[PDB]
C-alpha cells in the first residue's frame, strides 16, 4: 500500500520507478517488488520529507538526490531498468554511511541467497575508521523479470586518502585474483569507482572506472581495444573542441589473461549541451543509429519528469556506449531524479 507521500523522497522515487517499471515492460508484481526494494534500500531516507535539504550532499547525483536511474539499451529491445542508490544516504557521515550501506548490502544477500566473501575480503581497503571521500557505497540492482534483481556493489580506491587511491585498487584487485588487470588500464587522472558484481559467481567479476579529464576521440578509439563505433559515438555525444571529460570503465571476468573482456565510454553529456533537449537529441541519434529503441528513451524521460526538456539540463546524466566481447553493443541513458533540484540551462 506504500507507507509514503509524495512529499516525502521515498514517494517521489517510488512513482518515478513505478512508471519507469512499465517503460520497462514488467508487470505488477515485479513493479510492486522493485518500488519496495528501493524504498526499503533508501532506510530512513524514504520518509524523509522533500522540504529538507539532502541529508548528504553525495557525489551520487548533481542535486544529491540517492537514486539515478539508467536504462540500458540493446538493438531490437525494449530497455532494461537499473537503480543506483546510497543506501547509507540518511547518515551523519562517511563511516556511518557505509556501515549502513554494507548492512543493506547484506540484507540484499540475506534475501537473495549469495555470497559477500568476495567484498568481506575488500572491507579494510574501502571502509577504514575515519574514510576520506567522496562516497563509500552505493549498489545498482538490475530490475530483472522475476523480481530477483542483479546486483553490484561500487567502493571508493580514494577512501584512505587520494595518495593511496592507485595503491587501493591495485591491492584490491591482486586480493581479488585480478594481478595483471592494472596493467591493462589506460592512463588515467583518477580511478574514481571500483564495481564488484555480487551474484552466483566463483569467481571474481569486477570494473574499474578511469576518469580522463581531456580524452580525445581518438584517445578514446585506441583505449577501446570496434574503434570506429567508439570515435563516431564520442562525437556524437560530444557534440564535435577536440576534447572532453569522459571516463572509461574496463571490466575483468577472468583472472586468467589480464585483459578485460568489456569496454564502456561513458560520457557525461550533461557537461556538454545547453539543456536536455539538446541531450536527448543526441541520445536518440545514437539510439536509431544502432537500431534500439529510441522511443522508449522518450518515454522514459517523460515517466521521471513531465518537464519540458529545455528548461533545464542534467537530466540526461551521461550515454554509454558498451562493448563486451561476443555480445552486441549496448548503448546506457543515465536518468537523473531531480528529487531537490533541476539545473537551469547553460
Ligand atoms: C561514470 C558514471 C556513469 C553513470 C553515473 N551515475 C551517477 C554517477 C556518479 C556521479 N554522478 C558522477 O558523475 O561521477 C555516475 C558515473
Ligand atoms: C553508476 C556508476 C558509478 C557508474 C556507471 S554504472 P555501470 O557502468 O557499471 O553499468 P553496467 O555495469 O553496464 O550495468
Amino acid at each position: 500500500g506504500s507507507h509514503l507521500e509524495p512529499t516525502q523522497l521515498g514517494g517521489l522515487v517510488t512513482d518515478q520507478l513505478a512508471r519507469l517499471c512499465d517503460v520497462a515492460r514488467l508487470d505488477r508484481t515485479d513493479t510492486e517488488t522493485y518500488v519496495q526494494t528501493l524504498a526499503t534500500s533508501l532506510g530512513t531516507a524514504a520518509e524523509r520529507s522533500l522540504a529538507l535539504p539532502p541529508t548528504t550532499a553525495t557525489l551520487l547525483s548533481d542535486d544529491h538526490t540517492p537514486v539515478e536511474y539508467s536504462l540500458a539499451f540493446l538493438p531490437g529491445a525494449t530497455p532494461a531498468l537499473r537503480v543506483l542508490v546510497e543506501p547509507g544516504w540518511d547518515s551523519g557521515d562517511l563511516a556511518e554511511n557505509g556501515r549502513a550501506g554494507l548492512r543493506a548490502i547484506r540484507a540484499m544477500a540475506d534475501r537473495w541467497n549469495f555470497s559477500t566473501d568476495q567484498l568481506d575480503l575488500l572491507e579494510d581497503l574501502f571502509f577504514p575508521v575515519a574514510p576520506a571521500g567522496p562516497f563509500a557505497l552505493w549498489c545498482a540492482l538490475e530490475l530483472r523479470p522475476g523480481g530477483v534483481p542483479g546486483v553490484k556493489v561500487y567502493l571508493n580506491p580514494a577512501a584512505r586518502g587520494r595518495d593511496r587511491r592507485a595503491e587501493t585498487l591495485r591491492e584490491a584487485l591482486d586480493r581479488l585474483g585480478h594481478r595483471q588487470a592494472f596493467a591493462a588500464l589506460p592512463p588515467a587522472d583518477d580511478y574514481p569507482f571500483l564495481a564488484l558484481d555480487l551474484g552466483e559467481w566463483a569467481a571474481p567479476r569486477v570494473k574499474v572506472y578511469c576518469t580522463h579529464e581531456s580524452l580525445s576521440a581518438q584517445e578514446a578509439g585506441e583505449y577501446s581495444r570496434g574503434r570506429d563505433q567508439t570515435t563516431d559515438f564520442f562525437h556524437a555525444v560530444a557534440g564535435t573542441p577536440s576534447t572532453r571529460r569522459a571516463l572509461t570503465c574496463h571490466s575483468f571476468t577472468d583472472t586468467v589473461t589480464g585483459r578485460p573482456s568489456g569496454f564502456t565510454l561513458h560520457m557525461p553529456v550533461r557537461s556538454y549541451v545547453e539543456h536536455d533537449g539538446r541531450a536527448r537529441d543526441r541520445a536518440a541519434d545514437v539510439l536509431r543509429r544502432y537500431g534500439m529503441d529510441n522511443d522508449a528513451l522518450d518515454r522514459a524521460l517523460a515517466a521521471v519528469t513531465p518537464r519540458p526538456l529545455d528548461d533545464g539540463v542534467g537530466l540526461v546524466a551521461y550515454v554509454a556506449l558498451v562493448h563486451q566481447l561476443g555480445r552486441d553493443p549496448r548503448v546506457t541513458v543515465y536518468v537523473s531524479s531531480e528529487a531537490y533540484a533541476v539545473q537551469p540551462p547553460r
